[PDB]
DNA sequence: GACCACGGCGCC
DNA sequence: AAACGGCGCCGTGGTC
């Protein structure tokens, strides 16, 4: 290319280099820019970032979180990496976008934008004639990311102190089990180490060694093995327990505190629009999509996440979200009347499984349910439902059998995808999202029906995300006017931050949003919460 | 110090 | 072991 001074024109293609990965935290090394056979390159980026009217390029949401930190509104446009992943959605890197579609991703910001420019150029031919992934793109993945840059760049508060405190306190009760299964050992040892625990439960004391590791064939210490041996010893309780604070207190407790950013004051992740095989978003850098909520001390981490003083967080969740889509893209008779006549089948799960009645049911048990309901419908095994259920095997195979065909048209609806899947190649949600999936016809069973289960699943997750993502694309101008944030995004669940006086008002236009995104033959229902803290904004 | 594979486990 | 699906992070044990 011609090198021409820095500004661009209109429209131009940008490179950047980062420091590192996270855009909140990032210096800008480097920017450029790439148009009609010209590259421009910025004397000092920081400065050149005013001249442009938008980021268009590979990464563009990153450099977009970026110029918000710096207070520029410079909204992502054209990224090559979401028409990439719409195409195929194994399209997660720059890395691997460049080398299938006509480059190389370098580390020098001019080359970057002459890449984004040509890989732009050639992944618009690609999609020349393929309408329902056009639409995605412009209707859904291209304004997603200026709606996820926004969402970044706010962030979400933490209260620190309270971390801080509960640290010290976790930390006593940590020692005081690690005492005792020393104690129980006869010994110490690492407890943290898979491999000394091993030693010590299955050499050691007597246990029996009731599964094997995947890749490296040792004796399993999971906790699926450590139920089964819950009371053939004592320790095993206390390793469980420990277990259970040590997770918690490494991945949330301890880090989290130490990621306040010191402009924002402001916890900031990232959301990841091209990382999941299914349409769905990842979260990262802290993953926010997992914090606890299961366990009394999981729910005391959570209530960590407040809102700004003066606002409310409002927390909304789509209601059974995968069966609704399931009745839709299925078209059974059954499942839909089940719907529309306003039925919960994870409380229907739970009261039948634990034998109480509804009001009794509590979220624990729900849980529980889920995993059933979804187990099942996703091709669990027999052998994998009687493990769980804690039941005999003939049991499970009539649970399977009693699942379908009270609802018939899924089972069809299963083989009808998996027919399209082996002779297309890929299996396509509602809109048109696609995977591809190979191995539909590998002559390994176990092979070929994993690749069968990915395959079903992904029209049906795919399309409670392609929903999703829609709303929050139709939800976010509103949110503006009304001077109220969307901050997180979870799946099938949005938290926003409101102003406190519209915060009624903020809930009952996200609800509406949410319920009428895509009107399908069933309704969809969102349940929302209004409060100080993400857990008491749930109940 | 970075990177890796693995087991394990938090959430959806 | 259990072969529901989709993720990312931790502490290991280990390499370079
Ligand atoms: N295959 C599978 N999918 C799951 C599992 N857990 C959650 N999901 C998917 C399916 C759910 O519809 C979706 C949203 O998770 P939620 O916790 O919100 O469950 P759901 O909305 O169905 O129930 P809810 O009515 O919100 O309590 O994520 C699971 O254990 N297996
Ligand atoms: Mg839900
Ligand atoms: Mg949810
Ligand atoms: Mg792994």
């Amino acid at each position: 290319l011609e090198e021409a001074p820095w500004p661009p024109p209109e429209g131009a293609f940008v490179g950047f280099v980062l420091s590192r990965k996270e855009p909140m935290w990032a210096d800008l090394l480097a920017l450029a820019a790439a148009r009609g056979g010209r590259v421009h390159r910025a004397p000092e980026p920081y400065k050149a970032l005013r001249d442009l009217k938008e980021a268009r390029g590979l990464l563009a949401k990153d450099l977009s979180v970026l110029a918000l930190r710096e207070g520029l509104g410079l909204p992502p446009g054209d990224d090559p990496m979401l028409l990439a992943y719409l195409l195929d959605p194994s399209n997660t890197t720059p890395e691997g976008v460049a080398r299938r579609y006509g480059g190389e991703w370098t580390e020098e910001a001019g080359e970057r934008a002459a890449l984004s420019e040509r890989l732009f150029a050639n992944l618009w031919g690609r999609l020349e004639g393929e309408e329902r992934l056009l639409w995605l793109y412009r209707e859904v993945e291209r304004p997603l990311s200026a709606v996820l840059a926004h969402m970044e760049a706010t962030g979400v508060r933490l209260d620190v102190a309270y971390l801080r405190a509960l640290s010290l306190e976790v930390a006593e009760e940590i020692a005081r089990l690690e005492a005792e299964v020393f104690r129980l050992a006869g010994h110490p040892f690492n407890l943290n180490s898979r491999d000394q625990l091993e030693r010590v439960l299955f050499d050691e004391l007597g246990l029996p060694a009731i599964g094997k590791t995947e890749k490296t064939g040792k004796r399993s210490t999971s906790a699926a093995v450590l139920e089964a041996l819950r009371e053939a010893h004592p320790i095993v309780e206390k390793i469980l327990q420990y277990r259970e604070l040590t997770k918690l207190k490494s991945t949330y407790i301890d880090p989290l505190p130490d990621l306040i950013h010191p402009r924002t004051g402001r916890l900031h992740t990232r959301f990841n629009q091209t990382a999941t095989a299914t349409g769905r978003l990842s979260s990262s850098d802290p993953n926010l999509q997992n914090i606890p909520v299961r366990t009394p001390l999981g729910q005391r981490i959570r209530r960590a996440f407040i809102a700004e003083e003066g606002w409310l967080l409002v927390a909304l969740d789509y209601s059974q979200i995968e069966l609704r889509v399931l009745a839709h893209l299925s078209g059974d008779e059954n499942l839909i009347r089940v719907f529309q006549e306003g039925r919960d089948i994870h409380t229907e799960t739970a009261s039948w499984m634990f034998g109480v009645p509804r009001e009794a049911v509590d979220p624990l048990m729900r849980r529980a349910a889920k995993t059933i309901n979804f187990g099942v419908l996703y091709g669990m095994s027999a052998h994998r439902l009687s493990q769980e259920l804690a039941i005999p095997y003939e049991e499970a195979q009539a649970f399977i059998e009693r699942y379908f065909q009270s609802f018939p048209k899924v089972r069809a609806w299963i083989e009808k995808t998996l027919e399209e899947g082996r002779r297309r190649g890929y299996v396509e949600t509602l809109f048109g999202r696609r995977r591809y999936v190979p191995d539909l016809e590998a002559r390994v069973k176990s092979v070929r029906e994993a690749a069968e289960r990915m395959a079903f699943n992904m029209p049906v997750q795919g399309t409670a995300a392609d929903l999703m993502k829609l709303a929050m694309v139709k939800l976010f101008p509103r949110l503006e006017e009304m001077g109220a944030r969307m901050l997180l995004q979870v799946h099938d669940e949005l938290v926003l931050e409101a102003p406190k006086e519209r915060a009624e008002a903020v809930a009952r236009l996200a609800k509406e949003v949410m319920e009428g995104v895509y009107p399908l033959a069933v309704p969809l229902e969102v349940e929302v919460g209004i409060g100080e803290d993400w857990l008491s904004a749930k109940e």
